[PDB]
């Protein structure tokens, strides 16, 4: 039962995970145009403001549904359009640090991306659990994909809104390989975000990644209460912002328009792609969270 | 034995090792009241940290600091044609954050006055005194025995909203430490480990006296939220984040001079013949050293 799986993090001295209500293994039905009750008292099926999503994505509501135990979520062309219609949801509550989350999900067979990830209100603090281009082979470039269907990119950003700027860890450990290709089963990704300045990534129960410290948090202080961006001065926050999540796909700018301009390093649906509708599904079996409270 | 080969009592991890921290200053020179030179002025300031003079009767002064004889010392006397009280105020050069461990050798005086060693952030939203004692035997202001005060030091932190003014800082007992021992007859050591923003412990002597952590207790009330502050509901607390000047000064405050409930019973302040004893009235500072936890290679 998705309950007696062992928290894979430690609860610290004389604690214990408990479970939180929010959690939700999806064991209802939401038709995709009319949701319901179960679905809507924990989700929202939209973005947490109006924005439609970046690169070719056009987020809908009638893009995710719950169904057969799952929370599925599917890509079609926009009609008349380059877009690619798409699912996203969002949490009704927030959740902060200390908190362990965790989703079993199956990366698509896909160019665009399968998230699970944790976005503040104010949009200047972000957790990626999953982030994960799971596609065996790409038709736009012509190219076998597995250089990207064998990785998931576990990392956080921080955000200066005012004129935008965007830092992430980049170190080659934020891309985690096994030799396991994603996209052929149900994983568990996790995370421990700690406090502000400590986040662990757990994949199938093991720690694969630690990220602590403010070097590797916000090195250049995004998170200065006053004066971002500014070194000379520290007040930084690090992540401590309470934080929505969100579960969609993606099609990112990085990818179907390329800086290099050329057609080879260009991972995006064709349309081709795009009628095989289970390659372009992305499936979520649940999401726990849990909270460490004293015995 | 040598200020730098004391044990640090807070435990730096593992995998760590505390290393000392140069703006560290045990005061081995000589800075005039009213020249201070340059040895002083390349860690300290002598004055607070912007310009305001002080609370209450308060009137801070560069010239009412000094060093000599080993020591950081800061005495306090009666402004001419006044009832404000002239006295000492130096703040650190560089600022400091968690993880950090700070810990002042230093004599209480045994005077109304509070004596100070004290943090406080650079928008004075946020404050961590590590020591706050009010040290006199006897206050002659109030007509009573002191003692209550003079066995107690005040250990604890405040966050602030500025506008409209709030202060929020913990009440409990354990905040006034108390075991018997008069502050005033001896050096003691203070300490606190600003560890991370949601946790403080306080040393004395080497001894932990008292740990403040979580959020229920640094910030309940949400004055650090990054967006509207007070508003419980939402919750982007920061709590104690914010990188920090040091102070060490002594003072004159309002809840002593002039107390809430209007009585001269509860008027706790120097008279003019309790300051014409100077060394009741100094503050003696031997040393402040500063450590940052490293990982050991
Ligand atoms: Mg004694
Ligand atoms: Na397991
Ligand atoms: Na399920
Ligand atoms: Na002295
Ligand atoms: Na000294």
């Amino acid at each position: 039962d998705w309950k007696d799986i062992p928290v894979p993090a430690d609860a610290g001295p004389n604690m214990k995970w408990e479970f939180q209500e929010i959690s939700d293994n999806f064991e209802y039905e939401a038709p995709a145009d009319n949701k319901g009750s179960e679905f809507l008292e924990k989700w929202d099926d939209f973005y947490h403001n109006a924005w439609a999503g970046p690169g070719l994505t056009e987020w809908k509501r009638d893009r995710s549904y719950v169904a057969d135990g799952e929370l599925k979520m599917w890509a079609t062309r926009k009609p008349g359009s380059d877009k690619i219609n798409m699912g996203c949801i969002t949490s009704k509550t927030r959740v902060v640090y200390p908190v362990y989350i965790e989703a079993r999900a199956k990366v698509m067979n896909s160019t665009l991306a399968s998230d699970v990830w944790l976005l503040s209100a104010d949009d200047t603090q972000e957790i990626d659990i999953l982030e994960a281009y799971g596609a065996d082979y790409s038709e736009s470039a012509g190219k076998d994909h597995s250089y990207f269907s064998k990785k998931v990119h576990i990392s956080h950003h921080v955000f200066i809104r005012d004129p935008f700027q965007d830092y992430q860890p980049k170190d080659a450990g934020s891309w985690f390989e096994d030799g396991t290709v994603w996209n052929k089963e149900f994983h568990r990704f996790g995370v421990y975000w700690r406090d502000p300045w400590h986040l662990e990534y757990y994949i199938d129960g093991v720690l694969v990644r630690t990220v602590s410290g403010k070097d590797i948090i916000d090195p250049k202080h995004f998170t200065n209460t006053t004066d971002p961006g500014n070194t000379e001065i520290d007040t930084r926050t690090g992540l401590n912002k309470e934080m929505d999540i969100i579960i969609n796909t993606e099609d990112q700018t990085w990818r179907s328009s390329p800086a290099s301009g050329l057609q080879s390093n260009t991972y995006t649906p064709t349309d081709n792609e795009l009628s095989n509708i289970e390659n372009n599904t992305f499936g979520v079996d649940w999401i726990r969270i849990y909270k460490p409270v004293e015995k």
